[PDB]
């Protein structure tokens, strides 16, 4: 359960055909159904989707599986750590 606030500055900054895209790419590693996928993912759908993954988020995306075992963000999740690694990258 994450933090639907975070959302709402997600959808600001990212357009519904950006977040359109991300919700594909979301969706391509959710082959499971659940709405959530893999904390090291993040880092993969970034690479692909040519964003620059900020070293920041990666350490706390990394700390996600290594303090629960097994990380997961959900599509929310993933649109604002989109956010915040789009909007670290300078």
């Amino acid at each position: 359960a994450s933090m639907s606030d975070e959302q709402a500055e997600a959808r600001a900054f990212l357009s519904e055909e950006m977040i359109a895209e991300f919700k594909a790419a979301f969706d391509m590693f959710d082959a499971d159904g659940g709405g959530e996928i893999s904390a090291k993912a993040f880092g993969t759908v970034a690479r692909m989707n040519n964003v620059p993954v900020d070293p920041r988020v990666q350490e706390y995306v990394k700390r996600l599986t290594d303090q629960d075992g097994s990380g997961t963000i959900s599509f929310e999740e993933f649109l604002v750590l989109m956010v915040k690694s789009m909007k670290q990258d300078a």
